[PDB]
């Protein structure tokens, strides 16, 4: 089974989490795992002004999402929604939606946040979009039950990285169960 | 695989939909399907005063939910939430939650509504609870993409019953794919 | 302006929060505050057996919600929704809905959790129902720090942690946010209604 | 009171709705209404190629949102969220957030869909962001029928159906609800702010 870890990160927190998710997924025999990012939409000038951490993962196109059996989406919490960069990217998946290309595939979500709350709303409002594509949504339950998170007030903790690894391992296991 | 269609209905609309969901699930070879209701919480006197349609399906206990591979939950739209009767019933599943008994099982939701809106919110706020139990959530996508619905202003339509049948068939098929 | 603090509590955490909300609201001259609870639906024997807390607050009827300018709703988090008791009570407000009785009145929400998860969803899924009634929804955001009566969660409404075992009680930091929420909502109610 | 109607539209449906919202708001003496759009993020060539509609409204900056007493946000439904363009714009309001610039101001939301699905989620997931800013959220409920300027969807905010092909335009029934939403919100803004 093919598993995509698809993420947006500005300051590296989701990037770190995405590596952990990928590690967990890679524990599952028969899971082929790849990590990609959505494009930065900010001109580099503005990204640098804001103190961003330049991302180096390969950039996904919206159309290649169709190639995977499971997609695990990472986004920072942005006032209780996904980031504009992830939203912009998902707004480019209209051609897949019309073709039913993601229908029935597994989806799961992880997030990063400060200490102000909103991470639950970010995850569940991301689920909405996944459901429009007919994706099967995988929460983590009481291994937020909605998906792995990292909370930075002011680097993810050991325990946060372990829950992220679990989410990857669990989703990848389901992907192999459904798809070989 | 064992599929439970678990519902609350006061005026029969969800009851009719539940039969359609069950029919669809029963199309799948290897799916064993049962339909049950959650208890009415209103004293019969008050249920009758309100013009309720007495329900005759076997009543589920909260604890038996653990026996199924997939649970398809039906609730009317009640100001954009599930009904109090379904909420009361799910508030009695604390013992299952602590034991992880529903973890990883398939869940899906259907609803009934008037013409005032709220059905999307009813379905997605039901998903939240399912996710606390670690259930895998199955939307219907563009077969609301969130689950089958029936809309009665002032009996479900042929097309509404067909989408409900589809939801049962699709969920049951996944249940057999995952569980034999 | 008349402000109702309407709550459900099984083990007393929301009850303590409700009292704090009412204390804050009472600070506003010209706000008449009252605290009421929704009925317990569990048979008394099962409630007592479960370690439920008996409570002094009068039991509200659905009809009387019409009599207030602002209603501040408290519910524990129950798998990311309001409690069955609060949901059952709100399902009895159909007559109010049909007459427009709550349209335009202020609403705000506070909650409690065992270990944190689901609080956000409890509050926002309660907002949905308030919106069907046409109520104006008041989140708390992150208020100016000098407006809290203690120096120093979510922007959706005040919350408190009960612990996995339910034995934790609200801290003064949590209660201060609850008091702020009451004061803020009551102030708005007086501004709109005298 | 100053009311901003801030919107995103690709094919003009939200634009037409925004104009209706502004018309309604303009009915309120003492409300100064303005309509602005968030920037298009698509390169002009791709936008034009996609059949996008060019628009007269001035482009808002994030900073200027601080200058209004009420902000009525319009966005099409994009898989049950606001558009990437509106989300990108709101992600630039961090400075406003930190200073409390929008705290306590009125917010309300309107939308559009191709075939209906997801409108409710678009509106309520936009409310989430408004709540992080501490804005007071105004749903429309089901208003008294005599307040609509046409005789005769959701209680969350006004919406309109564009059709699967995008060729449907808002009906006078839909626009009447949009006009009501503007009038209602502007009235509240004047009541709170003069
Ligand atoms: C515009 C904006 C909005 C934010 N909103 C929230 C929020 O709602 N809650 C919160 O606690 N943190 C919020 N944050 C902080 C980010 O979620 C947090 O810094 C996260 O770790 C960043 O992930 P990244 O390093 O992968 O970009 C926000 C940040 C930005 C830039
Ligand atoms: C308290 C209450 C609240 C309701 N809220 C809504 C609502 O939010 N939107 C709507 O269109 N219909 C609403 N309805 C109507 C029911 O969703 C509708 O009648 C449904 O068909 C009933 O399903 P049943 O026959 O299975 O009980 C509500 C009904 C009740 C009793
Ligand atoms: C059925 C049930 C479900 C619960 N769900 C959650 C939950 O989703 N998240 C959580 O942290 N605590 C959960 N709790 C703990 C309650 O939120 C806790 O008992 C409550 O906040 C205490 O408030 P009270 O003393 O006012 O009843 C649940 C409790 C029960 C009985
Ligand atoms: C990427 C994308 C996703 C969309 N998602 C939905 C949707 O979830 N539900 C729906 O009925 N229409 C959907 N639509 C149709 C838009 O809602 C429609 O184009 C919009 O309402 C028109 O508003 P506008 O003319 O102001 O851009 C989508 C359109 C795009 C481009």
């Amino acid at each position: 089974a093919k598993v995509l870890v698809l993420y947006y990160s500005m300051y590296g927190h989701i990037e770190t989490m995405a590596r952990a998710v990928a590690e967990g997924a890679s524990k599952v025999d028969g899971a082929e795992v790849v990590v990609k990012r959505v494009p930065e939409t900010m001109p580099p000038q503005l990204f640098e002004k804001a103190g961003g951490k330049t991302q180096t993962a390969p950039v996904a196109t919206p159309q290649e999402l169709a190639d995977y059996d499971a997609i695990i989406f990472g986004t920072p919490t942005r006032f209780g929604n996904m980031s504009g960069q992830m939203r912009t990217f998902l707004d480019q998946t209209g051609g897949l939606w019309a073709s039913g290309a993601l229908y029935g595939k597994l989806a799961s979500v992880f997030s990063s946040t400060g200490t102000g709350g909103g991470q639950e709303q970010t995850i569940t409002s991301t689920w909405t979009t996944l459901a429009h594509h007919g994706m099967v949504i995988v929460p983590i339950g009481y291994a937020t039950p909605y998906g792995a998170t990292t909370i930075a007030g002011g680097q993810p903790s050991q325990e946060e990285l372990s829950i992220a690894r679990y989410q990857g391992e669990y989703v990848a296991g389901l992907a192999v169960k459904l798809n070989g």
